[PDB]
DNA sequence: GCGTCC
DNA sequence: CGTCGTCGTGGACGC
DNA sequence: ACGACGACG
């Protein structure tokens, strides 16, 4: 089986979340559990918990479907310590918010080392911040995605994400998400069949699919290896739908949340159906 | 400085 | 009752 | 982008 969503706006309270995602016939959802550009947001009440429970239960939305992303502002291997001190509070802060939703899965991006420190240097600081938020919290798996590497941005090779995942201490509680526009955007190619099949027999030996927890979904405005993250709607980019299509029919993607982070929400409910219909059609 | 990032 | 214009929030990064 | 708020007339 395969649970396909989109991120969904989470505008005017999170059972919102799981309302829009039942409009676009989706079978997975992501969302932002509080404000993406802000520190911090008020703690999450009985209420919120209650209703947000409820949603996924009527929609059918088990924790296994749900895709939580954390804030643009958190950056787990930055190299001033004041600065990985906050970005450490609210990755924490983050995760507790998933435990109280009953949510088992939190994705983000690696961190940044802004020309200061090595590559290593950061990558450790990325591992010891996940350490320190599954040593603050239970039941929540750090989902690392892969960047399309604009800036001092890790995480656009595989060997980055292996990296990370070998400094963390509960490997039950370690994953990663792969999304296509980064893959691209850092150089892994998608465009043909041959393609998808050898970056993802890379990924395999690099990482391996034991910690593949999610997908992002998304064709890509920016051109192959350009290191520039700019998203598309499915078949409008430079990769084209034919990536798309294989994904869908290859069961290594099976039982985990398949994300849209695509341009035009207007057409998400076409792109599930879409996608949908990949798993019955020819090659 | 604005738009994207998701 | 709505929905425009605008601001606060505040982080890197492409262009 | 989201929530908030003044001003509509
Ligand atoms: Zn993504
Ligand atoms: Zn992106
Ligand atoms: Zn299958």
């Amino acid at each position: 089986m395969k649970y396909i969503g989109a991120h969904v706006s989470a505008a005017g309270g999170l059972a919102n979340a799981a309302i829009r995602a039942a409009e676009i016939d989706a079978t997975a959802f992501a969302l932002f559990t509080k404000n993406q550009r802000q520190w911090r947001a008020a703690p999450l009440t009985t209420q919120t918990i209650d209703e947000f429970k409820a949603a996924c239960e009527k929609y059918h939305y088990t924790s296994a479907q749900i895709l939580p992303a954390d804030s643009y502002l958190i950056n787990l291997g930055h190299p001033v310590t004041e600065a990985l001190e906050k970005s450490r509070d609210a990755f924490i802060d983050e995760m507790q918010r998933c435990e109280q939703l009953g949510l088992s899965l939190l994705n983000f991006h690696p961190g940044s080392h802004l020309m200061q420190i090595s590559e290593e240097d950061c990558l450790a600081r990325i591992a010891e911040s996940i350490n320190i938020a599954l040593d603050k919290t239970q039941g929540v798996t750090a989902v690392i995605e892969n960047t399309a590497g604009q800036g001092s941005n890790l995480g656009f090779k595989f060997e980055h994400l292996a990296a990370i995942i070998d400094g963390v201490e509960d490997k039950s509680r370690v994953g990663v998400c792969i999304d296509t526009c980064h893959a691209f955007a850092a150089g892994y190619d998608l465009r043909t069949p041959a393609e998808c099949e050898k970056t993802f027999a890379d990924f395999a030996r690099t990482v391996g699919f034991k910690y593949l927890r999610g997908m992002h979904l998304n064709d890509a405005k920016s051109t192959f290896g350009s290191r520039v993250d700019r998203h598309h709607s499915l078949g409008e980019g430079n990769i084209g739908h034919d990536a798309f299509r294989w994904i869908m029919q290859d069961d290594r993607f099976d039982g985990i949340p398949l994300i849209l982070e695509t341009i035009n929400p207007d057409i998400w409910a076409e792109e599930i159906a879409w996608l949908k219909a990949q798993q019955t059609e020819k090659a």
